[PDB]
C-alpha cells in the first residue's frame, strides 16, 4: 500500500500552485527580499513549482528542463545573508498559514526548507548578530 | 549535458572566454580604470567563479570562502554605466569563443540580473 508522497501528502500540483503565487506575493512585498529578486516574479514562480513539486517526490518536472538544480552554485552571485534565508522562511511560513499547510507534512516540508535556506547563505550577518 | 558547465563546453571554453572578457575590459574606458593594471589573478578567480557557478566543481569558494560577491564590488565605483560595460564586454567574448543558443541566453540573462546587484553607485 504506497504512502503518499510528500508532493500527494500537501495536496499536490493544485497546493503548490497556490503556495507558490502566495510565497512570492509576500516576497514582493518583503523590503528584505524584494530587491534581489527580478522585478516580474512569474518566471521564477514557474520556476519555484518545478522544484517543489520534484523536490517534494513529484515528477522531476525542475531537472528535466533546467538540470541539477544545485541550488547553492545557482545562488552564489545573490546576497543571501542569514537575515534574507529568515525573511524567506518567514514569507513562506505565512505561505503555508494562508494555503492551509499543518500538521506533518507542514513540519516535513518546512524543516527541509529550512536546512535548504541555511544551505543558501553566501554572506556573512550585520553587526548584532556576532 | 546537465549541468550549464558542461553544456558551455567546460574548462577549456571557460578559459578561453574568460581570458577574452578581460581583454575587452582591459580595453574600455568605463572599466579599465577601475579593475587591476595586472588582470592574470582577477582573471584566474573569474573563472573559478564562473565555473563553479555554471555547476562545475566549487574551485571559487573552496579557495576563498563564501562568495559574497556584492561585498566583493563594494569599495569600486560600480554605476549601471559600468554594469552596461561590464555585460557588453561580456557579450563580445561570448561571441567571440562561440557561445550562442539556449546556453548563451540562460548565462547571460543571469549574468545581467547579476551585475545589476553589483550597482553601488548612481551614474
Ligand atoms: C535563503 C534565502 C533565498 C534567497 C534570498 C533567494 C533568492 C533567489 C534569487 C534572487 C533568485 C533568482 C531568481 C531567478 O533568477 O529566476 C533565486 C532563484 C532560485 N531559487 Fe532562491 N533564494 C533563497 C532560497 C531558496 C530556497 C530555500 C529554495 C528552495 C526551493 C530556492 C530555490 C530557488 C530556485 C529553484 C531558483 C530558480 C533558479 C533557476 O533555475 O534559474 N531558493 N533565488
Ligand atoms: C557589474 C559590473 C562589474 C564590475 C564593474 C566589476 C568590477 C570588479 C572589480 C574592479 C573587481 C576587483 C578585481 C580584483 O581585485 O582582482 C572585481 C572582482 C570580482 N568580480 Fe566583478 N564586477 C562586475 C560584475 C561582476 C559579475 C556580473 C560577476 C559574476 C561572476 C563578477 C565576479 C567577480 C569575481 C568572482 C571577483 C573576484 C572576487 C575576489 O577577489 O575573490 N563581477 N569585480
Ligand atoms: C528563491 N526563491
Ligand atoms: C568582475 N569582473
Amino acid at each position: 500500500k504506497q504512502p503518499m508522497t510528500p508532493f500527494e501528502a500537501i495536496g499536490g500540483e493544485q497546493c503548490i500552485e497556490i503556495l507558490v503565487d502566495t510565497f512570492y506575493s509576500y516576497v514582493s512585498k518583503h523590503p528584505d527580499l524584494s530587491p534581489i529578486f527580478p522585478d516580474d516574479l512569474t518566471e521564477t514562480a514557474r520556476k519555484q513549482k518545478q522544484f517543489l513539486t520534484q523536490y517534494l517526490g513529484g515528477p522531476n518536472l525542475y531537472t528535466e528542463e533546467h538540470g541539477h538544480p544545485m541550488l547553492r552554485a545557482r545562488h552564489l552571485p545573490f546576497e543571501i545573508t542569514p537575515k534574507r534565508a529568515e525573511a524567506w522562511l518567514s514569507c513562506m511560513e505565512q505561505a503555508m498559514d494562508d494555503t492551509g499547510v499543518h500538521g506533518h507534512i507542514r513540519e516535513f516540508v518546512f524543516e527541509r526548507l529550512a536546512l535548504t535556506a541555511q544551505h543558501m547563505v553566501n554572506t556573512p550577518n550585520e553587526t548584532g548578530e556576532i
